[PDB]
């Protein structure tokens, strides 16, 4: 539950410290909306929103890829809720919506994910 034997564990293990990183993601007010459900381009009226990122990933995608067993590893799961908070970070720029709704919740994160990634590392 912090340090035994190697990293690599089961996405259920990684779910009991990855997902309350998510939960805090998904507490972080609708700072949180846009990635824990997903974008839908044709819901926010984004034609290309797939040509300006090349892995949206949304922690609807991420908390389900972690109620599914698509991490195996807890970074896995961080290189995507990183992925959602980059591909936010890189289609709305700087000085946006979404800009702000990506920067704290990597606040919140890795103020989760860190002490994920410790109790998992
Ligand atoms: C990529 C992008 C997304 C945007 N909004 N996205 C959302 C907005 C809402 S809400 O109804 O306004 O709260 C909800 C629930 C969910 C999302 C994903 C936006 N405004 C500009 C953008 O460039």
């Amino acid at each position: 539950g912090s340090h035994m034997r190697k990293k690599i564990f089961k996405p259920e293990e990684l779910r009991q410290a990855l997902m309350p990183t998510l939960e805090a993601l998904y507490r972080q007010d609708p700072e949180s909306l846009p990635f824990r459900q997903p974008v839908d381009p044709q819901l926010l009226g984004i034609p290309d929103y797939f040509d300006i990122v090349k892995n949206p990933m949304d922690l609807s995608t991420i908390k389900r890829k972690l109620d599914t067993g698509q991490y195996q590893e807890p970074w896995q799961y961080v290189d995507d809720v990183w992925l959602m908070f980059n591909n936010a970070w890189l289609y709305n720029r700087k000085t946006s919506r979404v800009y702000k709704f990506c920067s704290k919740l990597a606040e919140v994160f890795e103020q989760e994910i860190d002490p994920v990634m410790q109790s998992l590392g």
